[PDB]
């Protein structure tokens, strides 16, 4: 909803999976708290960034 | 890669890293042996197929 806002994600913090539910927690750009973010937004809104971040976690 | 010959991802078999460097090996349609292709193609010819891979290995690992 900071992507509603058209607010700047800067980085994917973290993953979440509730009951094959999966939410991220994303720190957006001039916004002080992190907001979590459903990954059927995050896939769409910020493909790039959501394939880095499992890139990475793929350690 | 299958992509610069118009082929389309059916599948994404696995997935392995080589120093830092990752690469899949993806399924065509109406080929029978998959083939291996960089990351790098992969985000950015399938990212919608690369995303799902991801959510299902880690939901299972």
């Amino acid at each position: 909803t900071g992507f509603d806002r058209g607010l700047e994600a800067e980085k994917i913090l973290g993953a979440s999976d509730n009951n094959g539910r999966l939410t991220f927690l994303i720190q957006f750009k001039g916004v002080d708290q992190a907001e979590m973010v459903p990954s059927s937004v995050a896939n769409e809104k910020i493909p790039r960034m959501v394939i880095h971040f499992y890139e990475e976690r793929l350690s």
